């Protein structure tokens, strides 16, 4: 319903989410739609760019209200006729001394950085068209807490054969191994931020087969991410790139060019795919 293209963007009032808008913008041909879950913050974000020259769109979106997610789909289906560009970037992380308790960080982290991720994945990637890119903003912690887990789970999360049900099934076990205080025993890394990374991670895996599978002839390539640590407020002051820098590797990996087939469900980090598993080479030196 469009010869525009179109590129969207979650949790992208702020943080490494704005950043990518912006560089979008500027290297993208199309509109660029940016999302939040607050309409003033969002808004507010969209100004901010505007006085820069840049144009973006604006559209709500709460990636854990279903609700939220069905109306986006309207909007794409009836503006452009469906979607280019999609980066699940939103997310939540709880911190050293947030009182909250343990198996409700648990919960709560899951029920939007995985949850809310696939939910938005299965409701918008069949608008995805032929050439289009589909980018999942990951974490090294996801790595960092896989190797902490027991060598039957890593086994479990490391195959090639492993379903949507059986990863959707172990996210929500871990939630209720805390719950009941024994995920330990279960050999589960203590991480609840880094567990739900592992699952978007994947989770990405899984869904490049599935178009390979069902959708082989649209060329369409996605891949998960990490930006490495950034300046924003889920990074902390002390990271050492900001978020022009953060939103690097996953502007590359939207803008991929026209027929590539290639990388493909893989774990980019600066702009180099790193084998599932293998921990980061370096890094930055501590200023503690
Ligand atoms: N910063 C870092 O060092 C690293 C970040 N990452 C990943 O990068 C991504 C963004 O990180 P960063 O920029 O630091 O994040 P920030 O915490 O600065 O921003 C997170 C953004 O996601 C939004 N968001 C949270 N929950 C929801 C929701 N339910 N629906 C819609 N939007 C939501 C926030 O909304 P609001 O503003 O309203 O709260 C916000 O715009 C995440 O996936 C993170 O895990 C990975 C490795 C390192």
């Amino acid at each position: 319903s469009s010869n525009t293209r179109v590129a969207l963007v979650t949790g992208a009032n702020k943080g490494i989410g704005f950043a990518i808008v912006r560089d979008l913008c500027r290297q993208f041909a199309g509109d660029v739609v940016l999302t939040a879950r607050d309409v003033a913050r969002g808004q507010a974000a969209v100004k901010q760019l505007q006085a820069e020259g840049l144009s973006p769109r604006f559209h709500q979106l709460d990636i854990i209200d279903l609700q939220s997610i069905r109306a986006l789909c309207d909007f794409l289906r009836k503006e452009y006729g469906g979607l280019d560009v999609l980066v699940n970037n939103a997310a939540i992380a709880f911190q050293l001394d947030n009182p909250t308790p343990f198996h409700i960080q648990a919960e709560l982290t899951m029920k939007t950085n995985f949850m809310g991720t696939r939910n938005v994945c299965t409701e918008l990637l069949p608008l995805i068209k032929p050439q289009g890119r589909v980018v999942n903003v990951s974490s090294t912690e996801g790595v960092r807490a896989l190797n902490e887990c027991s060598p039957e789970l890593q086994q479990k999360f490391k195959s090639e054969t492993i379903t949507e049900e059986e990863l959707v099934g172990l996210m929500n076990k871990f939630v209720e191994d805390t719950k009941n205080g024994v995920h330990r025993k279960e050999g589960w890394s203590d991480s609840t931020y880094g567990v739900t990374k592992i699952g978007v991670s994947v989770l990405s895996r899984i869904y490049a087969r599935k178009l390979r599978e069902q959708r082989a002839g649209d060329k369409i390539l996605l891949n998960a991410c990490c930006p490495g640590w950034v300046r924003t407020d889920m990074g902390g002051p002390k990271a050492p790139k900001s978020p022009e820098v953060g939103a690097e590797t996953p502007v590359y990996l939207a803008l991929l060019p026209s027929d590539a087939e290639g990388p493909h469900g893989q774990f980019v980090t600066d702009k180099k795919v790193v084998e599932w598993g293998v921990p980061p080479e370096s890094y930055p030196w501590v200023n503690a």
